[PDB]
């Protein structure tokens, strides 16, 4: 395929917080489908549950609202009420430590889930290997 296959510790038993090392925000999916980041560890919308569709492919869903993280045709993240092709991400280890999530639908273009230092999500085309915005550390709740 288009990417390596170094995988991070596999465990989707319980929910996690996706902490972004670039700014230290937790990924958040709001009820209205908006996706962004917040530093508030107590936010009810940052608790996420990952599940593996195929080895190395995951869905990322809000435990509070049931929404699936998804990246659209123009690279914007949104919360989807139902699982679709835009909701699958390739979960990969990076720098032998961090976890990156690559849009499966747009894998050939290297579009990643990423957060800026100001807490706003990055648009797919603006992401790329080597950025700090793409580096996550899932924290078990």
């Amino acid at each position: 395929h288009h990417h390596h296959f170094n995988l991070p510790p596999g465990n989707y038993k319980k929910p996690v917080l996706l902490y972004c090392s670039n700014g230290g925000h937790f990924l958040r999916i709001l009820p209205d489908g908006t996706v962004d980041g917040t530093r508030d560890r107590s936010d009810q919308h940052i608790q996420l549950q990952l599940s593996a569709e195929s080895v190395g492919e995951v869905y990322i869903k809000s435990t509070e609202t049931g929404q699936y993280l998804a990246m659209d045709t123009d690279g914007l993240l949104y919360g989807s009420q139902t699982p679709n092709e835009e909701c699958l991400f390739l979960e990969r280890l990076e720098e032998n430590h961090y976890v990156t999530y690559i849009s499966k639908k747009h894998a050939e273009k290297n579009w990643f889930v990423g957060l800026k230092k100001n807490g706003s999500v990055k648009r797919g085309p603006r992401t790329h290997y080597g950025q700090k915005a793409i580096l996550f550390l899932p924290l078990p709740v």
